[PDB]
């Protein structure tokens, strides 16, 4: 396609990208020669493979978030499917010693098939996360799928589970009134930037402005009393979130610091040796490939 | 970067002095009224003909005795008797340098305490321009003295490239006071300042949508079209109403832009300096873009 004139670059890049990784060959050989490359962003293909990642970062000062992976849920069937996946990393994770977190997208409990659907498949899951101290995190998708989201996670809290969590992106317009509006639940929230392509009509398209309202953002949480997790590898963003809440004498209990899996490492660690709560998030499981090669297709 | 050195360079000269003050009138009047009350008032009326309000900012060398102090007052006195009646909304501004702050907090007191009360039964509005950094402790002190007297039409100024601000706005919502917010314009070190333009103005937009969130007034003193173009789209969104807030500019600074907002049914300011001592300001002006 074409962008004010020019061809659209974004475009153009996520298509190259995807036809390439798509050509049986290359993957192929992705698959047989690049195994130690893969094996830095992803656990494995596996749920053991999966938890032994978690115990290297323990051991090394840092926590685990687990993030099944699963091809595209187009039918409630599948939803099914991928729901068996999350109970088994819940009942897994429940005699492990150290702090248990999961994220999960609602599209793969089939949110678009029926809402109702997703959140009778979420509280199954709550349900046996909640009495094993295993928290859940709700990954937040593209704008279409804020508001449903937000209702499933109101809906949740007033049903009484607290292991649950939310994530507000920066790079929308709607988000300042959506964490306004959800301060009465005293939320957890993960900050991102946001990772979805928006139009300008309801994100920013400057990155000045996505940086700037992530900083607003996470400064009203915490100043608001919220735990907030902030999930950025910026380090300008980072050096700020650390001068700040030394200044402003907020309790290194009360925020933490998430980052990709093997994205700077050498970071994750130095933070956690600086006495700050630092989460490495780890996906797993067979759909690794397309994944991988979505996270090229992005910037 | 270059032009900038080249410009501050050449000011000093004598004879570059001697053309502006004679060749170049239509420079100098494009960004001060003149040397006189009279001529301050007049730009004033051509602000309001356009929508357009004005403070009003008096220029005088830098107050070094007592003496030099009241007549810095004295002069501030003679502005707030002729703004007096004027149909249109007063505003003065001063820095409390010029009342003697650097010789005696109770002098810059006594001075400002004088010129609020012969200011508020005329309804004159007056701002505490903010100085350097030592300085922000005094001003806020002062700020809240008058305050707790009973005075209200009185404002201050917070800057939002200091580490500080934030505090020092948070520490002021009792007072419900009404600000302006400008990015900052003296050279401050990296111990006490975002060194970083892009922090700068990130705490802008912070520190902007925090004060209108907890319903303060707010004067946003900035040229940046990316961040009024950004308030503006906020205060829409957030359904806050023009009656909350304004936009100011420096006295022949984006022109086109006041008028635009002023259509647009935005209260906007531009800040009109006027004195004797108008020549370095005039340089930073030119020097600046
Ligand atoms: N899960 C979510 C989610 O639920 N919703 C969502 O929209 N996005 C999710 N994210 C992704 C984030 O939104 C975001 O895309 C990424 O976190 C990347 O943004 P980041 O790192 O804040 O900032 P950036 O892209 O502008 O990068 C600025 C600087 O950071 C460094 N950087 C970034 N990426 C790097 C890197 N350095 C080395 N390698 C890599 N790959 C650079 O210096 C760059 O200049 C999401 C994110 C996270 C962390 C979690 C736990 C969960 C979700
Ligand atoms: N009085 C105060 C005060 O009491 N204390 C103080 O520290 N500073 C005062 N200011 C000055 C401001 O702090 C500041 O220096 C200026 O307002 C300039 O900052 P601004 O305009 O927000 O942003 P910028 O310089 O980074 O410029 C960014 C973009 O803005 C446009 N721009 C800026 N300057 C321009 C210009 N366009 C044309 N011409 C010029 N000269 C550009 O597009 C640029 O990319 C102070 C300011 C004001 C307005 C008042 C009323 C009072 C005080």
């Amino acid at each position: 396609l074409y962008f004010q004139g020019h061809m659209n670059l974004d475009l153009a890049y996520r298509s190259f990208v995807l036809g390439v990784a798509g050509h049986p060959q290359v993957e192929r050989l992705i698959k047989h020669r690049a195994k130690g490359l893969v094996r830095r962003y992803v656990a494995g293909e596996t749920l053991e493979e999966a938890l032994k990642a978690a115990e290297a970062l323990e051991r090394e000062g840092v926590h685990a978030i687990l993030d099944l992976l699963g091809e595209m849920v187009r039918t409630e069937e599948e939803a099914r499917a991928f729901q068996r996946g999350l109970l088994e990393l819940v009942w897994a994770l429940a005699g492990k010693p150290w702090p248990k977190y999961i994220s999960l997208k609602l599209t793969q409990l089939g949110l678009d098939l029926s809402e109702d659907l997703a959140l009778a498949l979420l509280r199954e899951v709550l349900r046996e996360a909640e009495p094993r101290g295993v928290f859940v995190r709700l990954d937040m998708e593209d704008s279409p799928r804020v508001e449903a989201t937000l209702r499933l996670y109101r809906a949740l809290r007033e049903e009484g589970f607290s292991q649950v969590g939310i994530v507000l992106q920066s790079y929308l317009y709607r988000t300042e009134k959506d964490l306004l509006d959800l301060l009465p639940y005293r939320p957890n929230l993960r900050l991102v930037k946001g990772a979805y392509r928006e139009p300008k009509e309801v994100a920013f398209p400057d990155k000045r402005l996505i940086d700037a309202e992530y900083l607003h953002l996470g400064k009203l949480a915490l100043k608001e009393g919220l735990y907030v997790a902030f999930a950025t590898h910026d380090p300008r963003i980072i050096a700020e979130l650390k001068r700040y809440t030394e200044a402003m004498g907020i309790p290194r209990s009360r925020f933490e610091f998430q980052f990709l899996y093997g994205v700077r490492p050498e970071e994750q660690r130095r933070l956690a040796r600086e006495g700050y709560t630092v989460r490495a998030y780890v996906p797993y499981g067979r759909d690794w490939y397309p994944y991988l090669t979505r996270r090229i297709a992005e910037r």
